[PDB]
C-alpha cells in the first residue's frame, strides 16, 4: 500500500490533483467540533509558517449521514477525549473544543487518506493513536515510506512549543497546561533548551 | 430521557416488544470481532445463570454499510483496544478476540439502546466508558433511573471472578492475567474473600 509519511500539511500542494493518497502524521490535536451533520478534528504541528496561522492546519473529517454513523462519531470523539483527559457533556445532554493546546498536549499519530478532487483536497481518518505525554518524552530522550519520522516530527513540535511559550505574543505557555508537571519543567530545560 | 440501569441482561426478557429503550450497565469486555460486513463486541458480567453459558451475555453491534462508517467502527474499536493495550493487527494488513477476560480485565460502562422488534431485540451502542483496575479496585473500597449500580455491579462481577478462579472446570484464572499485580493479589485474597 506504501502509505506516506507527511510532516507538514505543506506537503500537499505538490500532491496529485485527483487521487486517493495514503498518508500518516504526527500532530497535536487542536479543535473537535461535532455538529448536527459534521464532525472534525484538527491538528497542528505548529510549524513557523510566517507565522501566519499555527492551529487546525490539518482538518480531519469524520463524514457521517444516518444515525449509526453518528454514534459512532460521537464514540470515536468520547474515547478519544477520555484518553486526553478531555471534559465532555454527558451524552444525554454539539461540541465546540478549540485551542485544546492551551490546556492538554494531545500528541495523535494519524492515519488518514488523502482525497483531492475538482482542485481541492479532504482527509479522511482511517486510525489514531493517541501518544501518551511520558511516552512521547521518553522517546525524544510498515511502509517503506515511514520509518523514524515519530521521532522527528515529536521533537519539532516540541521545539515549536518552545518558541510559542517564550514568544509573548503567542497565548500558549507551558505553565498554563493542567498537567503541568515536574516531568514536563525538566524535559522543557533539561535538554531541550540546551539542544 | 430515563436511561435505565441493567444489572443483567436477564431484564431484557420482561422490556417491551417492539420500542426503543436507552440502557447502561456495567461489564467486562469478553469479544471484538470485526469483518468485511460486522462490528460486535461481546460483554459479560459473569452471573451464574449459569455454570453453563457465560461469556457475551451483551452483544453489543456497531453497525456499518458504507466505507465511512466501517473505517467509523475500526476506530472505535482501535481506540477501545489500545486504551485496554489490546493488541490488533496493523491497519494496512478482521479482528477475532474471544475471551478476552482471560488476560485482560477491561471492565466498561456502556450506554446503549435497547431495539426490539419481530419477537427479538438488539442492543446499538452510543457511550463506552473504559475502566481502569485501579479505580475499579478503589471505588469497591444522571437520569431517576440510574442508582449507585456501578459500584454494586463492579462487586458483583469481582464475586463472580473470584469464584471462577477457584472454579476448575473454568480456565479463568487470576494469576494467568497479563496485568497481575501485588494490588490485584492484596483486593482479591484481602476483603473481597473474606466478605
Amino acid at each position: 500500500k506504501n502509505r506516506i509519511f507527511v510532516s507538514s500539511s505543506k506537503d500537499f500542494e505538490g500532491y496529485p490533483s485527483k487521487a486517493i493518497v495514503p498518508v500518516q502524521f504526527v500532530a497535536l490535536l487542536t479543535s473537535i467540533h461535532l455538529t448536527e451533520t459534521k464532525c472534525l478534528l484538527g491538528f497542528s504541528n505548529f510549524e513557523r509558517r510566517g507565522d501566519q496561522s499555527q492551529e487546525d492546519q490539518y482538518l480531519i473529517k469524520l463524514k457521517f449521514k444516518d444515525r449509526g454513523s453518528e454514534r459512532l462519531a460521537r464514540i470515536t470523539i468520547s474515547l478519544l477525549c477520555q484518553y486526553f483527559d478531555i471534559e465532555l457533556p454527558d451524552l444525554d445532554s454539539t461540541v465546540i473544543l478549540r485551542d485544546i493546546h492551551l490546556e492538554r498536549l494531545c500528541f495523535s499519530s494519524c492515519k488518514a487518506l488523502y482525497v483531492s478532487k475538482h482542485g481541492n483536497y479532504t482527509l479522511f481518518l482511517e486510525d489514531i493513536k493517541p501518544l501518551d505525554l511520558v511516552s512521547v518524552i521518553s522517546t525524544i530522550s510498515s511502509e517503506l515510506i515511514s520509518e523514524c519520522d515519530l521521532n522527528n516530527s515529536l521533537v519539532d513540535i516540541f521545539n515549536n512549543l518552545i518558541e510559542m511559550n517564550r514568544d509573548e505574543k503567542n497565548r500558549f505557555k507551558f505553565v498554563k497546561l493542567i498537567h503541568y508537571d515536574i516531568e514536563l519543567k525538566k524535559f522543557v530545560q533539561d535538554q531541550q533548551k540546551v539542544l
